[PDB]
């Protein structure tokens, strides 16, 4: 008890998993302790093998009577893995060797087996060996042996097949090869970086090809030479002219490994009408972009968009004929021929400088519209869509077409001013975010992280780059040893934070000349990287030596640096003299100061109006002090990184404080007091005091609380492209093509993953009315995703390390999909644990042999903490619910179960399809679809030929991302419907479950992890400040609220350049923003597209 | 096939040029189950932190294998040189044991599985035991010990704890001080190794 | 020095638990580095080192056995020949 332990013991050092389960069942019949006639007292029944076997492997053993619940299982698993190894890939002989002994009486039998099943083997031997006629896969297993009584062909088949009952998707499909699954030795990285031109080809192994890396270099160079000589010419030329019109499928095509870009410009010969060679202005030109690679990222996307679109067209024509055999015609339109042709014509017009033949025309009228400025018009044609004023038509299920954007925002689940400062800052910080994203995408692709077998990936592969870029900034010796293609991200981070620093020390670089130094401790001269300590790292440290332990640790860890450097010893005393004390500073003064300033991080969770700059305690936190239990304890472990919830959550607070400073003065005291003292003075009855509440809102928006808004990326990009179509008539077509490919990929994913996956096909995506009792399951499923986002440790090197500290269904290969499925199935398991325990009981979990990381007492507790906070169940969501030392045990229980049962068997099965849970079955069927696709003819023949466990990773990652995207939206849709008036108004339910909205919901949602930087941080233009004009104008006569109003609203980078930068945007700015923020949903490497293609078409539509 | 092949080499070219280099002894045969990949993120290959760590070892091995096979051949030759007096006394004699159990270990190291150089198994793991490890004496060639795996250690080795005993036998909040001593003796050994490499 | 001795010369000749104070004087000597000319051998350390290395790292385990085995074979050949 129970197979959860076997799942973790059989994935180590071996082994056919089902072998351990069968051996345990036969030798014990599932009894924890044991005794026997022959002597052995244990689950695997060993008494002779106590000392030698325990000692010989990963974990050692102690006495006879203490045969451990895990140490014994792992020892026997290692013995059986040796028996499988010591003979051959013939597990049956290993089983016989275990049962009959290796070397006693038995050894003749083991040798006797080597001559056929025989009779030299005996009563228990042959029968027990026959019992394991399941997996696998010895010749003697087919040789042991040797309607019902009918001849007739059927009969022969029935009596020969003999069902196997075992399958490891990891021995028969993707076999871990030598070169893949090799973490790189710290020295070999130095050779790969110098003797490989592009590391992407270290993966592809056609051979071969060991040993060793001195051969892989010779191969990945010669293949890169063979690529740029011919692959380019052939692919580009063949698809460049006439991708549709030509036009091919391509459904039966070479795996298409080599191609990247390159020489792919689709000047369809024909479809070019008037070919004005030159230019309309100095705009136009080509993609107006400011990143290098901007003409190749686009190209890559296009090859990958065109191939995928033409393939979806061909496969929808094929499934059309697959349905013609039932009925000759229903309507079957069906398909994307429209969007793909209108995209090919746009591309040709972009590359050939004229002839926009993809323009519907024209009339009328431009009603109704109109989400933001742009008026559209609905064409009675293919579902949707809109037509523009040009009118360049936008296919439905696109992130731009304003009809869909409305439908989604509809029913579904002198010197001046402050506002000018906010726009200048939000216009320069978006640019530096884009420049940081470029360098991060360029660094997270160096050999360490990708070429070799997977290691930390991938939410960690950005965390362990930002960790280096932060620890190099703060102490500069460590710098000096950083990879160059990665030092350019440390440079940009340091420059960005240094510019914010140089601008906060004297924020008078603006209209006003007052407002002095918002910054906390000027004279502490270093690029201040924001010290923002974590919630969960503090939880782990307050679990053992809870309160005074951490309160003394963060104190003495700073006291170490206070005496370990000669200059911080000066810059602390320079601060201490000024506050309290004459020149001589007693070492008790610094002790009390450090203690009281560490208490701020010890007890109250201030760090995860006022701000968080304030935690810029003057000490340096690098040295670790030893805790009384032995573990060295620094403060950088309490700190945080990852520039994802840090950089854009620090930049907004800093930009708010800077703008309020440039208005008149300090944010807290000044602003607050004054705005309130207009409230509490004038007054309850005052008709124009709601207009004072209007200005309080200006304050909130500017400061950056922002009312969790920034509704969507896309409602901004809509007006962005509408206005871009005026001046730049080439980037206009570029930005339409990229977004059109973006919408087509996701609207293909909705169709495919709707036909293929069972939970989605007959219920979630089903129109109406209601799942009868699955409401009680949908509530818990959604509450699971709520509680996970409320509890999960918001880091990356604290989750996988905590998960592996206890030691497709295997994170060693195709880690991208395994990460999504882990961070998916965990919410299902968690919500199931909450709902079961809630009121009413179902304790499958409480009685578990998966009792690791959760003892009887912690498990029981995870129960009362769950019971105290919710009722049949969106209840709390409370601050005390998270700041609970026992609440991390719930997260750990859930994640360990989700990685022990739901996601680490090497075969999908009938485990929980008549059991928990609603999301559990969805992720189980997603893993089932992953294995089913990974066994297709296309994909298996592509792996065997080229290996490349990274390409199928980047293929099966997008599928599962968009799939969970659609799933989490569809599940909430039914709940909101059941909250719509129960008088059936499910026509509303229908208005929100259709592939023209699911494809959109699977875009502006669904992290989408791990990505350097974020989708929102890269586009956004916060506009008004309409009510601000209202207040300014209407209080013009009124009193003094006016006197406040002309302050806030109107009617690379050094600190001097931020001020000079324009305050709205540049066409290149939004262009690079759109070209970057879409790389997380339209890939670049054009072969993962055509892999996704064959994965979809094998599944169906 | 350095042994199994196997040559002498007693009459061989002076062997000037060779240094390493491409010498990994995957004896064809003596490889049994060839699990290509890995058992963990440890294993891998020689887990070393100096460059040249895969060539110093290789060099040693070519020099260990050639010398071991040569000692085996020369002990077979002196055996026949003593057969002319008497036909047999015992003449075991020789290192064929250690050299074969070393070739098998090398093949298992390079081929990622099949530790066929493992005696097995029983018993018992008494007496031992110099430091933690319990050994067992095999009635065979003088010495030797057998481990719990048991990877057998030839006698006249610096590891086999029976010999180590025999030689040590008759022959001619913040804390602490001891934590500081171990941190320092763990970093200074590392800097000594880095100094030794450069020297 | 002073403190450790002033426990010695204060408590005391007859004290049964003063040999335990001599125990701590030894801690002092070892830590300081007089070390009592000990570090008996390299190899008695490497024995447990390799024994524990065999648990986690099953490849360096074989490497460290091969290098030491060649080391022992060279010297046991030198003894026979030079004898």
């Amino acid at each position: 008890d129970y197979d959860g332990l076997f799942q973790k013991a059989a994935d180590a050092n071996g082994v056919s998993y089902d072998l351990l389960r069968k051996v345990a069942w036969t030798e014990s019949r599932f009894v924890p302790t044991a005794k026997s006639k022959t002597g052995p007292l244990g689950m695997m029944q060993f008494t002779k093998a106590t000392a030698k076997a325990l000692g010989l492997r990963v974990t050692d053993g102690p006495d006879d009577d203490r045969l451990n619940p895990e140490l014994a299982i792992n020892a026997a698993a290692k013995q059986l893995a040796g028996l499988v190894g010591k003979f051959d890939g013939d597990e049956l002989k290993a089983a016989l060797a275990y049962n009959q002994g290796e070397g006693r009486l038995g050894n003749p039998q083991l040798e006797a087996y080597s001559k056929g099943d025989f009779a030299s083997i005996s009563e228990e031997g042959r029968n027990y060996m026959r019992n394991l006629l399941d997996v696998a896969k010895s010749p003697m297993a087919g040789q042991l042996e040797t309607a019902e009584l009918s001849n007739s062909v059927a009969g022969m088949a029935f009596r020969a097949g003999r069902l196997d009952n075992g399958f490891d998707v990891f021995k028969d499909t993707i076999t871990p090869t030598r070169w893949n699954s090799h973490i790189w030795t710290p020295e070999e990285l130095e050779k790969i970086r110098t003797e490989v031109k592009n590391p992407a080809y270290i993966n592809v192994v056609t051979g071969g090809s060991p040993e060793n890396l001195d051969d892989l270099i010779k191969l990945a160079n010669e293949n890169f030479e063979n690529d740029s000589r011919a692959a380019e010419a052939g692919l580009g030329a063949k698809l460049s002219a006439g991708i549709i019109g030509a036009g091919v499928d391509p459904l039966s095509y070479v795996p298409m490994v080599g191609v990247t870009g390159k020489g792919f410009k689709l000047i369809n010969k024909a479809l070019v009408v008037g070919a004005e060679s030159a230019a309309l202005n100095v705009a136009s030109e080509g993609l107006r972009t400011s990143v290098a690679g901007g003409d190749a990222d686009y190209a890559g996307a296009a090859l990958g968009g065109f191939v995928f679109g033409a393939g979806m067209s061909a496969i929808s024509d094929a499934v059309a004929a697959g349905l013609k055999r039932s009925k000759p015609e229903a309507e079957f339109d069906n398909e994307f021929i429209g969007p793909m042709m209108r995209l090919e014509a746009r591309e040709t017009a972009r590359n050939a400088n004229s002839a926009d033949l993809s323009r519907m025309n024209t009339e009328n009228m431009k009603f109704e519209g109109e989400h933001n400025g742009v008026p559209y018009e609905d064409l009675p044609t293919e579902r949707g869509a809109v037509v523009l004023h040009d009118g360049s038509v936008l296919s439905a299920s696109n992130p731009i077409n304003p009809k869909t954007l409305k439908e989604f925002s509809e029913v579904d689940p002198f010197g001046a001013t402050a506002s000018d400062i906010h726009e200048r800052l939000h216009g320069t910080d978006q640019r530096t975010y884009n420049d940081l994203y470029k360098a991060m995408s360029d660094a997270m692709k160096d050999p360490e992280f990708s070429t070799g077998g997977a290691k930390m990936s991938r939410e960690e592969t950005r965390y362990t780059i930002y960790r280096r870029a932060a620890l190099a900034i703060e102490r500069p010796e460590l710098q000096k040893a950083l990879t160059p293609s990665e030092r350019i991200v440390m440079d940009i981070i340091k420059r960005h934070f240094d510019t914010k620093r140089e601008l906060m020390e004297n924020p008078a670089i603006f209209g006003n000349t007052k407002a002095v130094s918002i910054f906390p401790e000027s004279r502490h001269k270093g690029t201040y990287v924001p010290h923002v300590y974590d919630r969960h790292a503090k939880a782990l440290m307050i679990q053992r030596y809870g309160a005074e332990g951490l309160q003394e640790g963060i104190a003495r860890s700073w006291m170490n640096s206070y005496v370990s450097r000669p200059e911080v010893k000066a810059r602390v005393d320079e601060m201490l003299k000024e506050l309290h004390g004459v020149k001589e500073v007693t070492p008790e003064m610094v002790e009390k100061y450090a203690m009281d300033k560490a208490y701020g991080i010890s007890h109250s969770d201030q760090f995860t109006n006022n701000s968080f700059l304030e935690a810029r305690n003057l000490f340096d936190s690098d040295l670790s002090i030893t805790m009384p239990d032995g573990q060295q304890f620094s403060v950088n472990d309490l700190r945080d990184f990852d520039m994802f919830r840090i950089m854009p959550a620090y930049d907004r607070r800093v930009n708010g404080d800077i703008a309020i400073m440039g208005s008149t003065g300090k944010t807290t005291k000044e602003l607050k007091d004054e705005i309130l003292a207009l409230k509490a003075k004038a007054e309850g009855d005052g008709k124009k005091t709601g207009e004072v509440h209007a200005l309080m809102d200006t304050v909130k928006i500017l400061t950056g609380r922002a009312r969790r808004n920034q509704d969507t990326v896309w409602e901004t990009s809509l007006r962005a492209i509408n206005d871009l179509g005026f001046f730049a008539k080439n980037a206009y077509m570029g930005a339409q093509n990229i977004t059109e490919i973006a919408g087509m990929i996701v609207t293909g994913n909705v169709r495919a993953l709707g036909h293929g996956i069972p939970i989605l096909r007959d219920t979630l995506y089903k129109s109406k009315p209601v799942s009868a009792k699955e409401l009680k399951e949908l509530h818990a499923s959604l509450f699971g995703k709520e509680v996970d986002q409320l509890i999960r440790p918001k880091r990356a090197d604290i989750v996988q390390r905590l998960r592996e500290a206890t030691d497709s269904p295997w994170t060693k290969l195709l880690n991208g999909t395994t990460n999504y499925l882990l961070d998916a199935a965990r919410q299902g398991m968690l919500g199931d644990v909450i709902s079961a325990t809630l009121t009413g009981k179902t304790t499958r979990w409480e009685k578990e042999g998966f009792l690791r990381g959760a003892s009887v007492t912690p498990e029981q507790m995870a129960g009362i903490k769950s019971l105290i906070k919710e009722h049949m169940f969106t209840v709390k969501d409370k601050q005390a619910f998270s700041m609970d030392p026992r609440a991390m045990d719930l997260w750990r229980l859930a994640d360990k179960v989700a990685d022990e049962a739901m996601l680490r068997p090497h075969k999908v099965s009938l485990q929980d399809s008549h059991a928990f849970g609603a999301l559990g079955k969805m992720v189980m069927q997603f893993k089932s679809f992953t294995i089913k696709s990974l066994n297709s003819k296309f994909l298996r023949t592509f792996y065997d030929g080229y290996k490349n466990n990274r390409a199928i990773d980047a293929a099966l990652s997008i599928i599962t991302s968009m799939g969970l995207a659609g799933g989490f939206y569809a599940m909430a849709a039914h709940v909101k419907a059941y909250a719509l008036p129960k008088e059936k108004r499910k026509e509303y339910l229908e208005r929100a479950l259709d592939p023209t909205m699911i494809a959109h919901a699977a875009l502006s949602r669904s992290s989408q992890l791990g990505a350097p930087l974020a989708m929102v941080d890269l586009v956004g233009g916060v506009l008004g400040f309409e009510s601000s004009k209202m207040a300014r104008s209407t209080i013009l006569p009124k009193d003094t609220v006016k006197e406040r109003d002309p302050n806030k609203p109107y009617t690379l980078m050094n600190a001097a350049g931020v001020v000079n930068s324009p305050n709205k945007a540049t066409e290149q700015d939004f262009m690079t923003g759109l070209m970057n923020s879409t790389k997380e949903l339209v890939p670049n490497d054009p072969l993962t597209q055509q892999l996704v293609l064959k994965i979809y078409e094998a599944n169906g539509v």
